[PDB]
């Protein structure tokens, strides 16, 4: 069944990859096989002299540190965000906007961006006086931990995929990866969208309409918003995929709300399985978060995010129709 | 000896307290005895229902987690910053401005602000790929660690000095303490000073003559700069104290530079004992960092800090006079 696995992976460059099928066919190794394929498609293994066995050893270790008993924030989500970022990096409006190291940073960041996620929110970890919130002083608690684990795993035997990067390349990549993953904290969404909007208004492009980003500050802001868009890309995918992602996030939400109920705390929004409307929540999610973000992105890359935006608007219409 | 210690602690409200003598007379417990004295002087045990045995147990545990084998960033420095903050809080321009909870936060933040300091800089920890820098993603590495340790120690046996605060009080105190200690990161000094200058330029004074601070942002900004001033107060102290602080920081700098040299790293500024001018470095420190800060603070509380600024200026003249 490697030939159908191979056949599914030939669409690695397409929005709507069959990531769940790939997860099943690969023996629950979608992060490993999708990351491997993307590194080959972009020729990053010999651009950065990465030994293929070191790539696989690290990826398997990284994938192992995603929890198999969390419904959403697991290795399938990691693989999906990697692949969505990979596609957004190939947006024609961004042709060669980013160096090979900036490409490598966005892809690596996507792969590690949720590693060792416990399936509960930053606010839960804060309000419960968790060890993670104590270590990180209530500030981007999960995202700081995802980075620390992602980088620490490079120190395991035969796991340093960056061993042949120069010392300046490693320092630059580390900084970019940190900046990107910290930006995936949902509490920073509005600041990040405000900066994406400012870049839209002050946007400068060539005659073909390709974006011109001269400052590193602007380029990292685009990469931050890019991985944020990929993190929030479920409602923009084909509906058969999107509905599975909704099932999984609601499982996590409800199991957290149970804990907020058993411990006796205030139940987080959308986490009370006894007073939840899954469909109304998705429509509001799209209306207030996902669509404002993806329509600003589509403008920055105008008109290249039309097919993705079209799917999102189709899916919003469908979810609304499921509300009597 | 306890007789003499008690007499010296009568100076706790004065700039220029004999803090090294108190460290000796107290059996190397300056942080414990000065904190206890200040808490009694401000009636904080009664106000917050702190059991005296719990306070002493926490303070001795906190003091233990300062490194007795670092020349500068030890329990004497912590005691000095605590006492300096205590004097700055009593300045006439701030009378009745801060609540008891804000006072408690500022003093507690001062006490924990360098706990478990290893005697090397954030940049050294980043450049040597330390476990601390890996934990904290190269971002305010030491200061995040000082906070995590200072809070973690409250959980040890009979150490929760905040056990009788309301949950809302504990939540507010925790956020203020985090905001204050993170502002002691020297990489934030220029932005902190820029905002303090903006506040002085726009400052408002009540009919009572005290500073008007009517929002969290302005209130925490003043406490942040207060503790940062106390942290950078050595050159404003009587010369016999200042020179001891200079001897101690230069020992730490030179030891860090010896480690950098042996590792083949670029030696940090002022850390090369074969190429250092102690006196020129102090004059530059005053001219570019300490006097800009203290002159702005003195403007905020005018004329309360005039004697402190006069001492700083005299000490700058003294060090300058040793150069030719
Ligand atoms: C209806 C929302 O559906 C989704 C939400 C998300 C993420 O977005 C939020 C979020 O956004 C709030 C503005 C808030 C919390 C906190 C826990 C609940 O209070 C958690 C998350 C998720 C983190 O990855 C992903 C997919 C979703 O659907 C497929
Ligand atoms: C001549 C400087 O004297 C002093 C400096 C300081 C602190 O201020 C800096 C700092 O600020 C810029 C100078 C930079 C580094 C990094 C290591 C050296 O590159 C370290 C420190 C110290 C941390 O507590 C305290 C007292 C001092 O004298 C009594
Ligand atoms: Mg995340
Ligand atoms: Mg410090
Ligand atoms: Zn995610
Ligand atoms: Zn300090």
């Amino acid at each position: 069944q490697e030939d159908v696995l191979a056949k599914e992976l030939e669409d690695v460059n397409k929005w709507g990859l069959h990531v769940f099928r790939i997860a099943e066919l690969s023996g629950n190794r979608p992060l490993t096989v999708i990351m491997h394929t993307i590194f080959q498609e972009r020729d990053l293994l010999k651009t950065f002299k990465i030994p293929v066995d070191t790539l696989i050893t690290y990826l398997m270790t990284l994938e192992d540190h995603y929890h198999a008993d969390v419904a959403y924030h697991n290795n399938i989500h990691a693989a999906d965000v990697v692949q969505s970022t990979h596609v957004l990096l190939s947006t024609p409006a961004l042709e060669a906007v980013f160096t090979d190291l900036e490409i490598l940073a966005a892809i690596f960041a996507s792969a590690i961006h949720d590693v060792d996620h416990p399936g509960v929110s930053n606010q839960f970890l804060i309000n419960t006086n968790s060890e993670l919130a104590l270590m990180y002083n209530d500030s981007s608690v999960l995202e700081n931990h995802h980075l620390a684990v992602g980088f620490k795993l490079l120190q395991e035997e035969n796991c340093d995929i960056f061993q042949n990067l120069t010392k300046k390349q490693r320092q630059s990549l580390r900084k970019m990866v940190i900046d990107i993953v910290l930006a995936t904290d949902m509490s920073k969404h509005m600041n990040l969208l405000a900066d994406l909007k400012t870049m839209v208004e002050t946007k400068k492009v060539t005659s073909s309409g390709v974006l011109l980003l001269d400052n590193y500050s602007d380029r990292i802001q685009v990469l931050q918003n890019m991985v944020h868009c990929a993190d929030l890309s479920n409602p923009t995918k084909p509906l058969q995929l999107y509905r599975q992602w909704t099932d999984r996030i609601m499982e996590e939400f409800f199991r957290q709300g149970d804990r907020e109920r058993e411990r006796g705390m205030e139940i987080s929004p959308m986490c009370d399985k006894h007073n939840a409307s899954v469909e109304k929540s998705q429509v509001g999610f799209i209306d207030y978060i996902v669509h404002p973000l993806w329509e600003t992105w589509a403008d920055l890359v105008h008109p290249d995010a039309q097919d993705i935006l079209d799917t999102l608007e189709d899916n919003r219409e469908w979810y609304q129709s499921t509300i009597p």
